[PDB]
C-alpha cells in the first residue's frame, strides 16, 4: 500500500509526542518523557485510500542534531509544531523549515505549521502571527490540541492531502 512518511519536528515539550500518540492511540499522555527517536506504524483510511502511516516522532534536544539530516532526508512530509504558550518555540520554528528544505533541495516540502496546546488559556503567540508565517512559507497553518483532540486528525490529514497533491 501507499505509505506516508511523516515527521513530527519542534521545540522540546512543545506536545510532538502527545500529538502523535493521540492520533495513534487516542489519548492525552499528560506525564513527563522525552523522546529520543520513537517510530509509529498504523494502517488506516484516508479519503477512502488505505495507507500506511509511517511516522518518526523525533526530540526536541540539541544533543541530537546528528539524526536530523537522516530523517529529514527520508521525510516525505512535515510537521513543525510549536506551543501556543511558548513563544520561544514559535520562534525557533524557521530554524526547523530552513534545514529541512536545504535537506531536501526544495523549497515546497509538504509541511504543515503546528500551533499545539491551543486548549491553554494562557496563549503567548497569537494565531495571526503564526497564520502571517505559514502564508510566507506557502502552507497550512493548523491550531491543535493533543489534551482535546482538537485538530489532531486535521493536522495529519491536511499533511497527508499535501503529500498527495505535491
Ligand atoms: N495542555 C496541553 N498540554 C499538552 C499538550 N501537548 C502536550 N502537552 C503536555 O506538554 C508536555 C510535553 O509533551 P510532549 O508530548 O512530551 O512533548 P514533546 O514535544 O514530545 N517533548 P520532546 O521533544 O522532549 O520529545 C507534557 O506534559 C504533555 O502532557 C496540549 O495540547 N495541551
Ligand atoms: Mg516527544
Amino acid at each position: 500500500m501507499t505509505e506516508y512518511k511523516l515527521v513530527v519536528v519542534g521545540a522540546g515539550g512543545v506536545g510532538k509526542s502527545a500529538l502523535t500518540i493521540q492520533l495513534i492511540q487516542n489519548h492525552f499522555v499528560d506525564e513527563y518523557d522525552p523522546t529520543i527517536e520513537d517510530s509509529y506504524r498504523k494502517q488506516v483510511v484516508i479519503d477512502g485510500e488505505t495507507c500506511l502511516l509511517d511516522i518518526l516522532d523525533t526530540a526536541g534536544q540539541e544533543e541530537y542534531s546528528a539524526m536530523r539530516d537522516q530523517y529529514m532526508r527520508t521525510g516525505e512530509g512535515f510537521l513543525c509544531v510549536f506551543a501556543i504558550n511558548n513563544t520561544k518555540s514559535f520562534e525557533d520554528i524557521h530554524q526547523y523549515r530552513e534545514q529541512i528544505k536545504r535537506v531536501k533541495d526544495s523549497d515546497d516540502v509538504p509541511m504543515v505549521l503546528v500551533g499545539n496546546k491551543c486548549d491553554l488559556a494562557a496563549r503567548t503567540v497569537e494565531s495571526r502571527q503564526a497564520q502571517d508565517l505559514a502564508r510566507s512559507y506557502g502552507i497550512p497553518y493548523i491550531e491543535t490540541s493533543a489534551k482535546t483532540r482538537q485538530g489532531v486528525e486535521d493536522a495529519f490529514y491536511t499533511l497527508v492531502r499535501e503529500i498527495r497533491q505535491h
